[PDB]
């Protein structure tokens, strides 16, 4: 697997981005971490907590490509988590979200190209399965582009895959974190948009082990979907803090009911594990993969015709104090 | 008596399907200063220009991923209707950042450029596919809907007011299926192509979208998304019409290519506002200077829909019959 | 010769495109043929005809960089066709004209070099020679960049030559096949500009011969002119449907009486073959060439001081029929 | 009594031959509130504000590749004068894009701001060379020419015109050969270059020109393309000039060297209106407004020529004794 | 009672230490129409506009290296302070075209907008280490200055007045030292690091900066450097502060890390003006609309200063006691 | 050392830049020597004069990275001497000085790197040390650019140093001609801005060697400064023309009174030798390197801890008349 490799990932001072160096850095025999991000704040406060030669920063926006060129020179693998992710503000500042999601995958996958780097994986969201926020049709333009990026075969051949996961548990500015704050600070409510909002949960923790494990799996082109479960929003107000009220407030800009992961028109292209799922690209590559057998020989099938993963459809649900256990 | 009297007009990409309609029914039915053709064709503009032959026509070779091009031609127009695009989905699919590049960038520079000269006002056209996308060229122009409709944030004593118009398959357009089934039962028909038994498409006539723009043009306040209330078409009956008999053959179904297009998402219901013959789905975001899309700019009043709605052409009412299509053929 | 190479040609959906692409396909062992243009709905159409495993259709615009970069990453030969032609079209779109043509032309010798292909010819005309409009201006432009692209040496040596020929006898709106479509809907008259009309005459397919036969001499650096016949426009207009009458029009924005294809001051650079001509460089390559002797052992010799290759006062002429045995 | 009365000009590449004369003439014979240097080298602007020394001067050091400057550059200028360019014509056939870059880029870059800027009017310098062109220099200048008149159409309330004045040599002008004739005879007279014994050129004076062109600027309409009548002087001659006795040695034809300048092509003169000391080559398009090209804004009248007229240097009537040009040395 | 009345404030990185402050400070004193927060990272915005949860904020996600969305940014307001910039230091060491990139381009396409949309008065925040730097972050800001004061010769209709206020360190400001001494003899108080014996730096706190801004908003004419007299504060003594007794620990200069800033030249003294309270550094180069910086806005007279006057840290005259800053902390 | 060797440099139509090419061509092998510059009228001056097929001359602007990519391609080592640097000017076209100082830096840095290019001195200026004008502001950056270059390492190594001298006796535009063109036209008399003026001087050609010598020292990351005498500008007025009177001017703009070579904050990292010093860099690189024993086995020792080399404070000086022996 990963060995005296150089390992390159975009916005590496985000959630992500830490969870996933620390993890990298005490797992592996990466010979070398590079963060790629924009605020020198964090980074100088990153670099001073993950006191390791082993890392290097490097200040640089996505939207830049000579930057991504010259950052990528000598980078064995790339992780691209780099992004405008809150939703409501993609709404408002529509160009800001395409120039960095959309454009910024696509000067991703160009300085990788150039670079001859062997794998990139870049994170989507369930949000990019049958969209309907602005975030939601950037990032599935980016998954798009890597999809396609397979095509590409230079001198230098680079695998090109997708990892696709739910709300991650508790994250920089959501809500069972949010559910806390307030009842610390006397909380007068506990504000429930809705009885039926749904959502896939995953951690931060399980996130970052997926990907490492894809990197194994991979042949260019998957877009690997995990199995992981739902919880109702009504079960969870309470865990968090029953006492206090709930509020209904309605809905944000942008949200749904229920989130997709592989959507109904997907199904044909699905394919069926154990703890994961693989959809299949749309497009042939120069050079036919088997999807059938991960590069680990796994051997995946199927999936009935009148298949589809939403977020309620769904069959797990996390007890309404598993995510306290969690916390 | 509502016109678009001596008026300058601009349509982006006007030289295919919905253009070259647009710019006759315009002509045709109004008194418009002028008409600019913007596209990157010479020799469809060539083969334009001659087949209107008309005085109020400009031609303008362009491509709306140029800002500094766009800047210059939209200079002194009124009204700009946005119909450049790569909709060739599974072309879109083998190439991405074309499709983004025309599509969503595409969309940016003409906004950029309207506002720049002070346009009054801008109809942008979207595609049913940019309903709960799952291909490329859709989720492109979910993103271009997003952008027009943002755009009536920006507050200048330009005022410009930008909606969407929405619709599906236009019966028979240029190169899709319709003709691409004639032109096969029109030569040696003994194979045709299909995906699916319940592969549905709703489906509007070249010419009942045309009008449909010209009336969201009078009724519009601006952010709007106009939904016209169209027939949904099964294909499998649309087989039997365009070859009463022939060996059909059951290819595959294409990339990126869905099997139920929707009009109005389930989400955004609560957004939408049903009216006698159309719809509107309201922004999902709020703008300095809010508005009653209740009531069209031509009085028409609306009332909301059911708190579950989804516009879907299976779960469509109406339909057509395999003659009400030999009926445009 | 050609054999298991692969060829791109920018603007592979026109005329000499099409023309072209079908001839490489049945005569040669080119293992891929790639067309590099803009429009959808001409390649999903040229896709369907050209039904073969050859071809690949890349969607791209001369104009953009890193898109013809990326679609001549492995590319042998290339042709170069795609410009705007319609020379009043040029007149009101000047901008246009150069961008597609001049700018065009830059960007494709540089994407070029950088994918190491090994021979690109580019398409010029007759306009080009002592010009007066500005589709011939930019064309000038063109064939001086690609002659003078002979002196750059990367790790990688590539050899750039220039076909320059006349008007193609009926081609995608021209006079002949104009001159028919009237008759056909009753074309009360002929249209003759003037009677001193004349115009260098070749098809298509004699057109997408020399091509592959200058690929086969060329040394890089030659502006290959072919020996072909002229036709008046008088015993033209005969042909066609000499029937109906001739009023005359005048003279559209920007043509000539007689169009020029090796000027006069060229005389000295030129050099007389059998079929062809050779208009030798105006600059010195760091590394000289030879261009008396093709690259198929073909020698040629100068030509008299007062030489110029004009369309009138040239010796062949088309008989007032052959163009209908041609039509 | 027609000036340029308290107006602000500016001239790019003004740090050169053309350039100081216009800037000494203009400074000298007119009353214009300021005049601005726009060109790219520092020390030929510092020697030339020391050189001038004058109030009513502005240098701005810029590229006229340079968009964003030229529109700073350009703000608050009533007239411009565009005569920077790269004319040194075998250094432009080895180095082809740097030639385009500047002269074809460059005079779109000085329109786009000179219209932004709403300047009142523009005089493009072209050369002879643009005429039935061979050489790549000539050839971006026969573009640059079509763009400044191009640019005529344009409709805003900005109505700037645009005119190109085209004349040959400039009797040893910056670095030529007119003083590279006597540099060598002036200092060990025995080898001096030539090409031909035919080779003709057209030679008007650095004041001529200068003068010519502010003329032009009083009787300009727009989209113009104004040429002086000038003497043909055929180099032999020119020779025993700047060295009475010396051993000449025939060279070679430099890269892309004509051999006869054509002022005003034979294709092109039922464009062409003769005047009594000047000529006037029509747009070859047609513009929005029209104009009456026979009457220059100072009445001078105007009657077209001979359809078959090819103004050539050496189909020219006049020439210049080996004396005449004694008389400029 | 002078005030910001009903004007629209944008200020670039105003998500930061000053800015936050900043925002704060004009909200609460003064009764400006609306506040624009323009910077790069959308968790800080939100958890911004939450934090202040105030009608009178607007926020712009953005970049000041792009100029297009600066242009868009601006439009529509009447004052802007930019704030935004790399100022770490050794980072910018290892990363100077990123420093450069924000902070010299970064200027430059404020002010390109700011002019662009007829902004009245726009002041820049620079550093004590733009005087006579040596680190590259110093430098970047050097030449920022220089280009807003070199902006007020630019002659439109819009006048718009461009200063800068230079100050040095803010006593504990987003992530520095004053509390990465707390945070240590906040956890394991046994190594605190230093560099030099004789290492000094002015300081200011986070507000009597902020309201410099203001003062100097308005008693500015435009192309000043005003600098704010402030209190020098010799590290040693800092130290016992963050820490009365623990084990400190000689680390070594960081890169670039000078030994005594600069607030005021020695070779610049000639252009200073001493106040009351602060300074005002004279442009070095002269507008066509001069000024006398003699007299602020606000009456306020002022007397140069001694030929020869270097305003540095260590020769400053007034101190600050290892208990003032307690009284700060 | 320097054998068959190409070599490039910026601004080579300019005084260091003659005497540079000059000087190589007679004393090295340099198999091609590069000029790259924006005028045609120098270079066309300019190639007749070094009439040898050594040189090669190269139009293009620093501010352009394509160009400079082709122009680099294939070059072994580069000179950058190209800048605007009229201070005054700077001070007026302060946008136009960043352009081509720091972005033509920057330009030049990548273009160099893309081509492997083996070493590469940009030329530096006293005005860069502890500056308060503009020209020296963006000078700065440009060295710590050059300097930070040093860590870039792609599948070629490029060492990036710095030649930092002052005025050069007599050059295109200065004062000692100056004072001379004024005597000769009938000066008036002599303008001396003031008594302290005093200034580092050099001369072109013990720049040019000064250069050629550090390519010889050079580890890469260096900023290499010569130990130049002092003249009083006071005792230069009296040589140059004794004769006619002082008229006290005052001061330009953005003159200081003296120049400083070594910044006193710069001391730690400065390393005295013979006849130069070594500033170190500031910033660590990936591969470590021993400032201390140049690639010519020279040993070099710190300095004091208040160690600095200003204009003034220094030791050697220009005897009144010694400016006259060398005029
Ligand atoms: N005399 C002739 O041979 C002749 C005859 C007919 C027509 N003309 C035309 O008249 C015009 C002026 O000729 P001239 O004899 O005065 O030539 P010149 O002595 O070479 O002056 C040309 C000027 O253009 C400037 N320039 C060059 N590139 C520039 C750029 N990229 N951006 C801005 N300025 C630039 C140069 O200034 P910097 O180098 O400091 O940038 C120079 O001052 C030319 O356009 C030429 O085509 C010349």
């Amino acid at each position: 697997m990963l060995d005296n490799q150089t390992i390159l990932i975009t916005g590496g001072t985000g959630s992500f981005g830490k969870c996933f160096v620390r993890k990298v850095l005490d797992t592996t025999n990466a010979k070398k971490i590079i963060v790629y991000s924009r605020d020198e704040l964090k980074q100088s406060e990153m670099a001073m907590e993950f006191n390791d030669p082993r890392m290097r920063f490097f200040i640089g926006d996505v939207r830049d490509l000579e930057r991504l060129n010259y950052a990528l020179e000598g980078v064995d693998i790339c992780i691209h988590a780099a992004a405008l992710k809150h939703v409501p503000i993609a709404e408002y500042n529509p160009l800001e979200c395409i120039k960095t999601n959309i454009m910024g995958a696509s000067n991703v996958i160009n300085a990788c190209l150039k670079n001859a780097i062997s794998q990139v994986i870049a994170l989507s969201t369930d949000k990019a399965a049958n969209p309907i926020n602005l975030y939601g049709a950037t990032k599935l333009c980016s998954d798009k582009l890597f999809v396609s990026a397979n095509n590409f075969k230079g001198s230098s051949q680079t695998q090109f895959s997708v990892v696709r996961y739910g709300n991650v548990v508790g994250s920089r500015g959501s809500v069972v974190p949010f559910f806390k704050k307030l009842v610390q600070n006397k909380a007068s409510e506990i504000p429930i948009t809705d009885i039926r909002m749904t959502r896939f949960w995953i951690t931060l923790d399980e996130g970052v082990s997926f990907v490492l494990k894809s990197l194994k799996r991979m042949h260019g082109g998957e877009i690997f979907v995990p199995k992981i479960p739902s919880m109702k929003m009504t079960d969870l107000a309470k865990a968090l803090a029953p006492n206090t009220p709930t509020k209904i407030i309605g809905i944000r800009p942008g949200e749904k009911l229920h989130e997709v992961m592989i959507p109904k028109d997907e199904s044909h292209l699905a394919l069926e594990f154990e703890d994961f799922f693989i959809i299949q690209p749309t497009i042939s590559f120069q050079t036919p993969k088997d999807y059938t057998l991960t590069k680990l020989h796994e051997k995946g099938q199927k999936v009935a015709p009148d298949f589809e993963y939403s977020s309620h459809n769904n069959n797990q649900w996390l007890e309404p104090d598993d995510l306290l256990k969690l916390l």
